[PDB]
């Protein structure tokens, strides 16, 4: 499914993402827009990683979810990648929380560094009442 902008902001807030590890909701919204366009079905091949990125937060099958076809994968989220392709984002959020718990943190997403970091991110949550 493709989330409406404020629909996602409220869902992410309800699931505890606002301020999770210091990362504000606006920042999460920004990475989600740039990564998948708020689309839970988005999957993109990672060219230099022999893996695939899955879902709304574009999580990498080499380190976080097992898709059954990635060479030398780890599966730190202990999730099957298809779980990150469902309309219900509860598993995707738990996994994204898992990702930011590593040293690199939010820097694990190049889209956040190129489009959100050192940028105004207010626009993503403007008018959502979150
Ligand atoms: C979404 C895809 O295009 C890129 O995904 C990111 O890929 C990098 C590696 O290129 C992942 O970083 C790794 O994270 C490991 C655990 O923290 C670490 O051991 C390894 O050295 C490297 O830093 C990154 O997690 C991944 N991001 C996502 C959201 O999947």
């Amino acid at each position: 499914k493709v989330f409406e902008r404020c629909e996602l902001a409220r869902t992410l807030k309800r699931l505890g993402m606002d301020g999770y590890r210091g990362i504000s909701l606006a920042n999460w919204m920004c990475l989600a827009k740039w990564e998948s366009g708020y689309n839970t079905r988005a999957t993109n091949y990672n060219a230099g990683d022999r893996s695939t990125d899955y879902g709304i937060f574009q999580i990498n099958s080499r380190y976080w979810c097992n898709d059954g076809k990635t060479p030398g994968a780890v599966n730190a989220c202990h999730l099957s990648c298809s779980a990150l392709l469902q309309d219900n984002i509860a598993d995707a959020v738990a996994c994204a929380k898992r990702v930011v718990r590593d040293p690199q943190g939010i820097r694990a997403w190049v889209a956040w560094r190129n489009r959100c970091q050192n940028r105004d991110v207010r626009q993503y949550v403007q008018g959502c009442g979150v």
